[PDB]
């Protein structure tokens, strides 16, 4: 099946643009990345940095993960991100999201060889 590293790129990487322009970004992105298939995925973040810059986080600030593992890393720099969060009114199969652009540090869990993000833990 899809590796954890590949799923991360699918769910969280969008190096295309440097930021969210349109208010339908999330609606569009959540559909295309297969995140509205069976249910509406309620919350998701996309990172608008290069894959190299994101993978480099795995050699930055080591921190605990939410689940208590210690293979999580905080980015030294703030990154361009978009937070997608389902509206109060959203109902499958017409999944509806609010798009919010931010610049924040990301925290990711890293694993494997090469040692790359496999989970998006938080932005801060
Ligand atoms: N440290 C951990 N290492 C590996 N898996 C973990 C860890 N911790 C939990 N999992 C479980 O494996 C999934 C893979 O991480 P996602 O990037 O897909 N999921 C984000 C939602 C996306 C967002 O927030 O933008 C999240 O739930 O934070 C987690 O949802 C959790 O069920």
């Amino acid at each position: 099946k899809e590796t954890a590293a590949a799923k991360f790129e699918r769910q969280h990487m969008d190096s295309s643009t440097s930021a969210a322009s349109s208010s339908n970004y999330c609606n569009q992105m959540m559909k295309s990345r297969n995140l509205t298939k069976d249910r509406c995925k309620p919350v998701n973040t996309f990172v608008h940095e290069s894959l190299a810059d994101v993978q480099a986080v795995c050699s930055q600030k080591n921190v605990a993960c939410k689940n208590g593992q210690t293979n999580c890393y905080q980015s030294y720099s703030t990154m361009s991100i978009t937070d997608c969060r389902e509206t109060g009114s959203s109902k499958y199969p017409n999944c509806a999201y609010k798009t919010t652009q931010a610049n924040k540090h990301i925290i990711v869990a890293c694993e494997g060889n090469p040692y790359v993000p496999v989970h998006f833990d938080a932005s801060v």
